[PDB]
């Protein structure tokens, strides 16, 4: 019983000022899971959308701006996919962009400017071991959606140029979903 | 966002005994109302689908029998589409089988034999003057599922062929709707 | 060095008798493991069937009724196939069928009417994520064949209405296994 | 329940050296029994390999050579195919080689070379009468795989030139043979 | 950024000699690790190889001999491809060759004779299930880099058998890698 | 052994404000060597990309901008290829544009506008000729990857019209190289 849909998500990140003249770099992290999009549902049914399994086919990170098109001290970042729970260790300002040479570097125009990603995220099965399937929509791993305890899905590395100011960002993630085997439970009243 | 799913339910019916001689019948109503399907859901969602827009499209009764295949006195009756919220009345011994001669009449065998009935009913919009569209999957009208107050479909009405010895049976009845509108609400926690 | 083949065994089960008046439901679980179809061999072989690797295709589950059929009080229930090994909860007297808006739900007539069911179960690789794989013959994972700590296979989960009588079966899980690289020891005598 | 397959053994032959001048031979047969091959199995099932049947199609004997390339004193001798358990005599150094106008002799180069040999032995049912089939595929018997009673096959007999030195081999035997009627045998625990 | 490489390693294994008259073999087992072929890197870079995750695709195992064409007593062994961690016990002196009737047996001519194995190996994700793909080269997992904490891959258990001289070899390993997503990290100096 | 990869480099470079009234031009040039893109690799391998040799295909200088849309006191400049190391002596305001009538020459709108140039470099063999290749993928020099002396690749000189406004610029430098003869040391450890 596939039901394909999409849920979002709204929350801020904010690059705070630096007096330092150099260029350097805020390097950040940005992990998916499926408790922040779905909440928990009431009675017999412990989830809001009534299914057993589901498995994330893709997730739209938007960066919306919240500066204004007349900011001085732009800069230039980059955001990579990072498919294994190894991020670059967050700095607040590093002397260099490490997502600059990455094979899946989109980059940042800042502070005013819109940055979409989007990408097929994966499961953290064993961070030990941290390992990942490729892209098939066949063959991909249906995971069970808990109750309380949903695996963390991940896939989003950032590093953005700090500024003199201020630059804020109303983060929206738009995660696409896919569940199977609608479990209603339908109790007397 | 159409989404097409299946809903049942199931509860019991009995036919008392009598002690008449005559061949007399059991008169009785069968209503369908969605929230006997659909709980009521939990949080900003006030129903466990998320939807906002419901039509059904067909339901099926299951007489699924409780009595043996050797009980003796038989007997033969009639189960009618009734779209319009106007029932024979209801009666224990009554001397006749009114919905006999009805065009959408099916012979019901008694006591330990299934009878089913598909059929797409109609929501009573105006009991004073009971107006209904035809079938048309295209122009049939969307009601909104609302929280504890939707209204009543119609469309099935019996006569059962009284006995020495009671009749039981266990009814399910599924209702094939159809939705529209996803409108998952997805507050923070 | 393939080999498909079949193994089979057999066991009861039984839904023992209710004073309860309501239609109230018995729910129970089912797993597989191999080490029930297949012995511990002898010698250098650890088992009877000399093979290193196995991989079950295909389940078929049989209730085979002990009861008359003049037996009444007649019931319908439910058998559902769950691949992640969390069921729901055994219940002796349930006052709903939960597994009967499920996807893979076949219903059971009872007591006296045979049931089968025919699927592909999924190993329980991790109980705390609970994944599986899609069905596909060719990408199958191998597992080893242990000596004596095979990992349980998962799948069928039921749902039986009581009943004022008790209603006994007499189940025959069949799986039909594919083994890999034939493995005997010939040691001297 | 066809089954073909392949098992193997390994054991030592050894020639060992005469002062006689003359060019002598040495003489010893070969026999092939499955006991040799499949060892007993454990619990109901009396075998490792749970069938009852067997049929051998093929066999290969083969000769691997212990002694060095630089040996000395070479010679020549010869091998036959003989089906019915009455071989020349076994004999240390006879003056010619009675193995060598055989319509199904094969010459065997000495000490250091690899020999080979590539045939359907056969069953020794009356050692009397000694009487067999000719090969054919389809019309080849099935004998039982008794517990501890299987009959002895045949089918190689040798000639081996002496020498002032030991000439030792390593023997390995293969057997191609054939199952039928998978018999596994499943009590409780 | 797929970058398919080779990476090679060479080490020594030796047999030591017996005194003991019967044929006996020697058991070994033989593992693969990357860390084993690709040393650590310097500084930001952890790894010499500036890549972040991999998979084996193929590995060839070369044993070559250290022995002369003129050593006697010689013999036949056993490679076969074991792929899952569980190997026959290490034995110096064994009555039989195990691995002689494993669907992936390759005979070992001894002691001065080239033997290779060309296989594709797989990694040990869970020890205790000892679970593995299949080969398909479109859908095996990546793996990642890591800096010192590897996984064992494995594949490869030998029988040799024993000897009155020392049988030595030089064994080299190559891995066929696949690598994916260029990391490299540029600091200032 | 070929790899083409892509090779990334940030830096700032300023305008400073003149009080001069009349257009004048701030000249300076730009080389590229790989040292400032490739870091000292470690152990064994003198480099951390390891390889041999190396050829530049392609450069691309972006001048990011660091001022506001807002900025006025606007200009107009130029950027040429100058594949030869003799560059337009550095001036700090010069009464004209010297690029200005260069094959080569790109406009460069000032100050907030994006600006790049694409071009393929040359390597400086004989400063004292100054002597280069034609454009040819087939025909172009492999230059050794040296360790601590790698050669100074030319090709842009540039032209800024002053302004009463500092302008400040954050060059990004891309080199698209081609490497050959992998060359990974594996001692022990
Ligand atoms: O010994 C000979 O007579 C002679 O042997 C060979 O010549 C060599 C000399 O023997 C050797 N000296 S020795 O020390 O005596 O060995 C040296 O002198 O060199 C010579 C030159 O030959 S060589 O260069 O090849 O060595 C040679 O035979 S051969 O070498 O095998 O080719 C022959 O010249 C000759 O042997 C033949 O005759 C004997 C004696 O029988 S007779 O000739 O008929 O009188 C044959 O013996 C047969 O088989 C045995 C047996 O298998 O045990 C007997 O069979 C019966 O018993 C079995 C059961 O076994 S038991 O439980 O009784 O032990 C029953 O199941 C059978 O049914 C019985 N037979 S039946 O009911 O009559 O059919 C019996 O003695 C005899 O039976 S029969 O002849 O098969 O019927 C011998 O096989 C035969 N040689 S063969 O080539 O045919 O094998």
């Amino acid at each position: 019983g596939i039901f394909n849909t999409r849920l979002s998500r709204t929350f801020g990140y904010t690059i705070k000022r630096t007096t330092v003249k150099t260029p350097s770099w805020a390097v950040d992290m940005m992990r998916f899971n499926i408790n922040d999009f779905l909440p928990p549902g009431g009675g017999s049914n412990p989830r809001s959308v009534p299914f057993e399994y589901y498995r994330i086919r893709k997730v739209k990170v938007e960066f919306w701006p919240c500066s204004p098109i007349t900011q001085g001290d732009r800069g230039v970042g980059s955001s990579a996919v990072i498919l294994d729970d190894n991020f670059v260790t967050k700095a607040t300002a590093l002397t260099y962009d490490p997502y600059v040479n990455y094979s899946s570097r989109h980059t940042i125009t800042q502070p005013f400017s819109y940055h979409s990603r989007y990408f097929t995220p994966k499961p953290v099965l064993d961070s030990t071991i941290d390992y990942f399937q490729p892209n098939n929509k066949r063959n991909q791993l249906w995971l069970r959606l808990q109750t309380a305890g949903n695996v963390d899905h991940v896939g989003l590395g950032t590093a953005f140029e700090n500024s003199i100011y201020d630059q804020e960002y109303n983060i929206r993630v738009t995660m696409y979903v896919q569940f199977r085997e609608f479990n209603l439970k339908d109790p007397p009243l």
